[PDB]
């Protein structure tokens, strides 16, 4: 049993030019790239993505910081939703564990490089929001026998 | 005082071609390569290596997965038995700490890339099982004065 | 709001030729190099640096190990004093968390590669001890908008 999570490199990850390093961290565990698309996030789609924060005073500045290039991604693996969150580390980089993305690259929550789905429900919703179902690609990793039990 | 531990790259480490990266992690701490040998593990030697699991229901599958190329290694350093176990991380990669080998490279316990002795007694027994005494090399690291107190 | 910390690569970091790797770990978080100087540390400066240990039995040996080439550094960032200490890891490398400098590079406390200020007061004192005010360089990182909230 594998699952799929939605991961998104935020504009700071694009502008700091660490896209390849981020992708490599997930590839290193044998997670499969099931979907990938560069876009520019706009306020209308960001309001849907951040629907949980509608009306909160921090939302407008959050949307402004997220208005820019982003890399939309779907990765597949065992327990990948929870594992990707663990690899990202805490929202606040100063609290994130050493060896996580946020601790290794970042200083503050307002520029923390990457978004990842926090639950199966959020992964389904976020994948649907940012990708058409057709953009999710089906193929098998050739090294599967040495990654999976 | 230094000690020696037995570390073995499992067939998944060979096949995923991460042998050099694994070795580099141990060299990075100034641990000394005291022995190294590529072999193909066979059931008879694996039964001895995993003697603690004799009769357990999971053993036949464990031996099958380990039947393949392995890199046998002995590393020397301060507290290296326990330290190497700490660097490997938990047997389940999903539980292993970020920055450990298992967390950085793997998904499931059945393909967790590397074995390391769990005690002084296991290290002595395992080194003797996989190496002859003539294969253990004694030399001094040139940077010893900057590694050891 | 940023602050500045004093970080010093000890003679073992110089001799093991890992200066660049150490610097890269701090640059990776968008910390700014505010000052940098290679020197050979003298007992006179080291006695003041380690003034908190005056009269203790271990101080003479501590000074002797530090009498050699060192790289004096000042880094600037959010919470950088505590964050740099977290990135360095525990004094004893065997107790340091995976992914910290000491855990990744070192074996024993007497050769633990790097010093960092432990508080706001000690950072201010140490920066002033090792650098003249004219050696502290004020400039803004071009990627500031993508690093800071």
């Amino acid at each position: 049993h594998v699952e799929q999570t939605y991961l998104m490199i935020k504009p700071d990850g694009i502008q700091r030019q660490v896209v390849g390093e981020i992708i490599s961290r997930f590839e290193k565990r044998g997670y499969r790239i099931a979907a990938m698309k560069l876009t520019i996030a706009t306020p209308a789609i960001l309001e849907e993505h951040y629907a949980e924060h509608k009306g909160k005073p921090f939302l407008p500045g959050l949307i402004e910081k997220m208005t820019g290039p982003v890399l939309c991604m779907v990765f597949e693996g065992v327990d990948v939703i929870a594992q990707a969150r663990k690899m990202m580390g805490s929202t606040r980089p100063g609290e994130a564990a050493p060896g996580t993305i946020r601790a290794d690259f970042c200083q503050q929550a307002g520029r923390n490089l990457i978004h990842g789905s926090d639950s199966a429900e959020s992964a389904k919703r976020e994948i649907s929001l940012w990708f058409k179902p057709e953009e999710i690609q089906s193929y098998k990793l050739a090294l599967s026998d040495y990654i999976f039990e």
